[PDB]
Protein backbone atom coordinates (compact mmCIF):
# COMPACT_ATOMS: atom_id res chain seq x y z
CA UNK A 1 0.00 0.00 0.00
CA UNK A 2 1.34 3.46 -1.50
CA UNK A 3 -1.78 5.39 -0.91
CA UNK A 4 -1.87 8.34 1.56
CA UNK A 5 -2.97 12.01 1.44
CA UNK A 6 -0.21 13.77 -0.44
CA UNK A 7 -1.10 15.10 -4.40
CA UNK A 8 0.85 12.49 -5.86
CA UNK A 9 -1.24 9.32 -3.48
CA UNK A 10 -4.02 11.23 -2.58
CA UNK A 11 -7.58 10.04 -2.62
CA UNK A 12 -7.88 11.46 -6.51
CA UNK A 13 -5.36 8.50 -7.10
CA UNK A 14 -6.96 5.54 -4.84
CA UNK A 15 -9.43 4.59 -7.35
CA UNK A 16 -6.27 2.98 -9.38
CA UNK A 17 -5.73 0.40 -6.96
CA UNK A 18 -9.19 0.09 -5.03
CA UNK A 19 -11.89 0.82 -7.79
CA UNK A 20 -14.61 0.35 -5.27
CA UNK A 21 -13.44 4.09 -4.59
CA UNK A 22 -15.84 5.08 -7.57
CA UNK A 23 -18.53 2.57 -5.95
CA UNK A 24 -21.94 2.71 -5.16
CA UNK A 25 -21.73 3.58 -1.05
CA UNK A 26 -18.82 5.68 -0.66
CA UNK A 27 -18.22 7.51 1.81
CA UNK A 28 -17.64 10.22 3.63
CA UNK A 29 -20.64 12.56 2.07
CA UNK A 30 -22.29 15.57 2.51
CA UNK A 31 -25.11 15.31 4.77
CA UNK A 32 -27.99 18.18 3.27
CA UNK A 33 -29.69 18.75 6.48
CA UNK A 34 -33.14 19.74 4.24
CA UNK A 35 -33.24 16.48 2.59
CA UNK A 36 -32.24 14.52 5.07
CA UNK A 37 -35.87 12.50 6.87
CA UNK A 38 -36.36 12.27 10.38
CA UNK A 39 -37.71 8.57 10.45
CA UNK A 40 -39.96 7.84 13.38
CA UNK A 41 -38.73 4.16 13.12
CA UNK A 42 -35.42 4.71 14.41
CA UNK A 43 -34.37 3.35 17.61
CA UNK A 44 -32.34 5.18 20.58
CA UNK A 45 -28.52 4.50 20.51
CA UNK A 46 -26.95 2.48 22.75
CA UNK A 47 -23.39 3.11 23.62
CA UNK A 48 -22.35 0.95 26.27
CA UNK A 49 -18.36 1.86 27.08
CA UNK A 50 -18.41 1.23 30.64
CA UNK A 51 -16.31 -1.72 30.55
CA UNK A 52 -14.00 -0.76 27.67
CA UNK A 53 -10.72 -2.09 27.97
CA UNK A 54 -8.29 0.22 25.93
CA UNK A 55 -5.47 -1.37 25.33
CA UNK A 56 -2.62 0.76 22.72
CA UNK A 57 -2.25 3.67 20.93
CA UNK A 58 -0.30 2.99 17.20
CA UNK A 59 0.75 5.94 14.74
CA UNK A 60 -0.55 4.10 11.64
CA UNK A 61 0.92 6.20 8.91
CA UNK A 62 -2.20 8.18 8.67
CA UNK A 63 -3.77 8.55 11.70
CA UNK A 64 -3.30 7.20 15.58
CA UNK A 65 -5.41 4.57 16.50
CA UNK A 66 -6.96 3.86 20.16
CA UNK A 67 -6.95 0.24 20.24
CA UNK A 68 -9.28 -1.99 22.94
CA UNK A 69 -9.85 -5.35 23.27
CA UNK A 70 -12.66 -7.05 21.41
CA UNK A 71 -12.02 -10.44 22.39
CA UNK A 72 -15.84 -10.18 24.49
CA UNK A 73 -18.35 -7.81 24.77
CA UNK A 74 -17.23 -5.11 26.56
CA UNK A 75 -17.81 -1.90 24.43
CA UNK A 76 -20.68 -2.41 22.64
CA UNK A 77 -23.02 -0.18 20.28
CA UNK A 78 -26.46 -1.43 19.38
CA UNK A 79 -29.68 0.51 19.15
CA UNK A 80 -30.01 3.20 16.38
CA UNK A 81 -30.61 1.48 12.82
CA UNK A 82 -28.34 -1.16 14.14
CA UNK A 83 -29.63 -4.71 14.68
CA UNK A 84 -27.86 -6.97 16.48
CA UNK A 85 -24.48 -6.20 18.57
CA UNK A 86 -21.28 -3.88 17.36
CA UNK A 87 -17.79 -4.08 19.46
CA UNK A 88 -15.87 -1.24 19.94
CA UNK A 89 -12.01 -2.19 18.25
CA UNK A 90 -10.40 0.81 17.90
CA UNK A 91 -11.22 4.63 17.30
CA UNK A 92 -8.95 7.16 15.46
CA UNK A 93 -9.81 10.79 13.93
CA UNK A 94 -9.19 12.53 10.55
CA UNK A 95 -8.29 16.52 10.74
CA UNK A 96 -7.20 19.51 8.99
CA UNK A 97 -4.27 21.48 8.68
CA UNK A 98 -6.23 24.78 9.54
CA UNK A 99 -9.50 25.06 12.03
CA UNK A 100 -11.59 25.59 8.80
CA UNK A 101 -11.25 22.08 7.46
CA UNK A 102 -10.43 18.07 8.50
CA UNK A 103 -13.46 16.56 9.06
CA UNK A 104 -14.69 13.52 6.28
CA UNK A 105 -18.41 14.20 6.58
CA UNK A 106 -19.94 17.37 5.93
CA UNK A 107 -23.13 19.48 6.79
CA UNK A 108 -24.91 21.22 4.41
CA UNK A 109 -21.00 22.13 2.65
CA UNK A 110 -19.44 22.85 6.26
CA UNK A 111 -16.09 21.48 7.03
CA UNK A 112 -15.36 21.10 11.05
CA UNK A 113 -12.05 21.21 12.30
CA UNK A 114 -11.50 17.16 13.14
CA UNK A 115 -14.03 14.53 13.00
CA UNK A 116 -13.23 11.39 15.27
CA UNK A 117 -14.56 7.60 14.26
CA UNK A 118 -15.67 5.26 16.92
CA UNK A 119 -15.28 1.86 15.01
CA UNK A 120 -17.43 -1.22 15.50
CA UNK A 121 -17.80 -4.73 14.47
CA UNK A 122 -21.23 -6.88 14.24
CA UNK A 123 -20.53 -9.89 16.37
CA UNK A 124 -22.50 -12.25 14.38
CA UNK A 125 -19.33 -12.33 11.66
CA UNK A 126 -16.91 -13.27 14.22
CA UNK A 127 -13.70 -10.98 13.91
CA UNK A 128 -12.94 -7.68 12.00
CA UNK A 129 -11.83 -9.34 9.33
CA UNK A 130 -14.73 -11.12 8.58
CA UNK A 131 -17.16 -8.16 9.53
CA UNK A 132 -15.25 -5.52 7.13
CA UNK A 133 -16.43 -7.97 4.04
CA UNK A 134 -20.44 -7.72 4.69
CA UNK A 135 -22.71 -5.44 3.78
CA UNK A 136 -23.56 -4.85 7.58
CA UNK A 137 -20.25 -5.73 9.12
CA UNK A 138 -19.31 -2.32 10.38
CA UNK A 139 -20.86 0.88 12.07
CA UNK A 140 -18.93 3.52 12.61
CA UNK A 141 -19.98 6.03 15.22
CA UNK A 142 -18.46 9.35 13.34
CA UNK A 143 -18.17 12.92 15.83
CA UNK A 144 -17.51 16.59 14.78
CA UNK A 145 -14.82 18.46 16.53
CA UNK A 146 -14.88 22.05 16.72
CA UNK A 147 -12.62 24.27 18.01
CA UNK A 148 -13.46 26.44 21.19
CA UNK A 149 -13.36 24.95 24.89
CA UNK A 150 -11.09 22.05 25.79
CA UNK A 151 -12.38 18.72 25.82
CA UNK A 152 -11.14 16.95 29.28
CA UNK A 153 -11.80 13.63 28.18
CA UNK A 154 -9.46 14.01 25.00
CA UNK A 155 -5.96 15.62 27.11
CA UNK A 156 -5.05 11.74 28.06
CA UNK A 157 -4.89 11.47 24.31
CA UNK A 158 -2.96 14.63 23.09
CA UNK A 159 -0.77 14.15 26.25
CA UNK A 160 0.61 10.66 24.99
CA UNK A 161 1.16 11.91 21.23
CA UNK A 162 4.63 12.92 21.78
CA UNK A 163 5.59 9.49 22.13
CA UNK A 164 3.94 8.11 18.96
CA UNK A 165 4.88 10.88 16.55
CA UNK A 166 6.16 8.59 13.78
CA UNK A 167 4.83 5.98 11.43
CA UNK A 168 5.12 2.38 13.10
CA UNK A 169 5.67 4.16 17.10
CA UNK A 170 3.23 2.82 19.36
CA UNK A 171 2.32 3.19 23.32
CA UNK A 172 0.52 1.65 25.88
CA UNK A 173 -2.82 3.22 26.50
CA UNK A 174 -4.67 1.15 28.81
CA UNK A 175 -7.53 2.45 31.44
CA UNK A 176 -8.56 5.03 28.70
CA UNK A 177 -12.43 5.70 28.94
CA UNK A 178 -13.96 6.49 25.29
CA UNK A 179 -16.83 7.96 27.08
CA UNK A 180 -15.56 11.61 27.24
CA UNK A 181 -15.32 11.89 23.91
CA UNK A 182 -18.99 11.97 23.67
CA UNK A 183 -21.04 14.91 23.23
CA UNK A 184 -24.22 15.44 25.51
CA UNK A 185 -26.77 14.84 22.68
CA UNK A 186 -27.22 11.43 20.96
CA UNK A 187 -29.39 12.37 18.18
CA UNK A 188 -27.81 11.39 14.58
CA UNK A 189 -28.28 10.90 11.05
CA UNK A 190 -27.43 7.50 9.53
CA UNK A 191 -26.40 6.06 6.01
CA UNK A 192 -25.05 2.73 4.64
CA UNK A 193 -21.58 3.46 3.42
CA UNK A 194 -18.11 2.38 3.39
CA UNK A 195 -14.62 2.87 4.94
CA UNK A 196 -12.94 6.38 4.30
CA UNK A 197 -9.71 4.55 3.54
CA UNK A 198 -8.26 2.15 1.05
CA UNK A 199 -9.72 -0.68 0.87
CA UNK A 200 -12.70 1.35 0.97
CA UNK A 201 -14.90 -1.60 1.56
CA UNK A 202 -18.66 -0.98 1.54
CA UNK A 203 -19.14 -2.16 4.80
CA UNK A 204 -20.09 0.12 7.41
CA UNK A 205 -23.12 1.80 8.76
CA UNK A 206 -22.68 5.38 9.21
CA UNK A 207 -24.23 7.39 12.78
CA UNK A 208 -23.10 10.52 12.68
CA UNK A 209 -24.21 12.71 15.98
CA UNK A 210 -25.63 16.07 14.77
CA UNK A 211 -24.07 17.58 17.89
CA UNK A 212 -19.87 18.56 17.77
CA UNK A 213 -17.95 18.30 20.66
CA UNK A 214 -15.42 20.93 21.07
CA UNK A 215 -11.82 20.61 21.43
CA UNK A 216 -8.96 23.50 22.15
CA UNK A 217 -7.05 25.21 19.49
CA UNK A 218 -3.88 23.99 21.85
CA UNK A 219 -5.23 20.17 21.69
CA UNK A 220 -5.41 19.86 17.59
CA UNK A 221 -2.76 22.03 17.44
CA UNK A 222 -0.68 18.98 18.55
CA UNK A 223 -2.61 16.37 16.62
CA UNK A 224 -0.62 18.41 13.48
CA UNK A 225 2.76 18.02 15.06
CA UNK A 226 2.28 14.17 14.36
CA UNK A 227 3.83 12.52 11.32
CA UNK A 228 3.37 10.49 8.17
CA UNK A 229 6.75 9.29 7.70
CA UNK A 230 8.56 6.57 10.31
CA UNK A 231 11.74 7.84 11.89
CA UNK A 232 14.94 8.53 10.24
CA UNK A 233 12.84 9.75 7.07
CA UNK A 234 11.82 13.12 5.94
CA UNK A 235 9.32 14.85 8.07
CA UNK A 236 5.59 15.53 6.64
CA UNK A 237 3.64 16.85 9.43
CA UNK A 238 0.10 14.80 10.02
CA UNK A 239 -2.31 17.02 8.46
CA UNK A 240 -5.77 17.25 6.36
CA UNK A 241 -5.97 12.80 6.32
CA UNK A 242 -9.27 13.49 5.01
CA UNK A 243 -11.39 11.95 2.17
CA UNK A 244 -13.42 14.54 0.97
CA UNK A 245 -17.81 14.32 0.09
CA UNK A 246 -18.24 11.58 -2.49
CA UNK A 247 -21.47 11.36 -4.47
CA UNK A 248 -24.55 10.15 -2.71
CA UNK A 249 -25.83 8.18 -5.79
CA UNK A 250 -28.79 6.20 -4.86
CA UNK A 251 -29.18 7.06 -0.82
CA UNK A 252 -31.02 8.34 1.65
CA UNK A 253 -30.11 9.73 4.66
CA UNK A 254 -32.19 9.49 7.44
CA UNK A 255 -32.66 11.65 11.14
CA UNK A 256 -33.57 10.37 14.26
CA UNK A 257 -34.76 13.62 15.43
CA UNK A 258 -37.03 15.91 14.17
N1 LIG B 1 -2.62 3.51 -3.77
S1 LIG B 1 -2.75 4.68 -4.85
O1 LIG B 1 -3.28 5.83 -4.19
O2 LIG B 1 -3.48 4.14 -5.97
C1 LIG B 1 -1.13 5.10 -5.41
C2 LIG B 1 -0.92 6.33 -6.03
C3 LIG B 1 0.34 6.70 -6.49
C4 LIG B 1 1.35 5.78 -6.27
O3 LIG B 1 2.69 5.89 -6.62
C5 LIG B 1 3.26 4.72 -6.19
S2 LIG B 1 4.93 4.51 -6.47
N2 LIG B 1 2.41 3.91 -5.62
C6 LIG B 1 1.17 4.56 -5.66
C7 LIG B 1 -0.09 4.20 -5.21
N1 LIG C 1 -12.07 5.88 8.47
S1 LIG C 1 -13.15 4.71 8.77
O1 LIG C 1 -14.06 4.64 7.66
O2 LIG C 1 -13.71 4.97 10.07
C1 LIG C 1 -12.36 3.14 8.89
C2 LIG C 1 -12.73 2.29 9.93
C3 LIG C 1 -12.17 1.03 10.07
C4 LIG C 1 -11.23 0.69 9.11
O3 LIG C 1 -10.53 -0.50 8.99
C5 LIG C 1 -9.75 -0.34 7.88
S2 LIG C 1 -8.76 -1.65 7.43
N2 LIG C 1 -9.89 0.83 7.31
C6 LIG C 1 -10.85 1.51 8.07
C7 LIG C 1 -11.41 2.78 7.94
ZN1 LIG D 1 -11.92 7.26 9.89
Amino acid sequence: HHWGYGKHNGPEHWHKDFPIAKGERQSPVDIDTHTAKYDPSLKPLSVSYDQATSLRILNNGHAFNVEFDDSQDKAVLKGGPLDGTYRLIQFHFHWGSLDGQGSEHTVDKKKYAAELHLVHWNTKYGDFGKAVQQPDGLAVLGIFLKVGSAKPGLQKVVDVLDSIKTKGKSADFTNFDPRGLLPESLDYWTYPGSLTTPPLLECVTWIVLKEPISVSSEQVLKFRKLNFNGEGEPEELMVDNWRPAQPLKNRQIKASFK
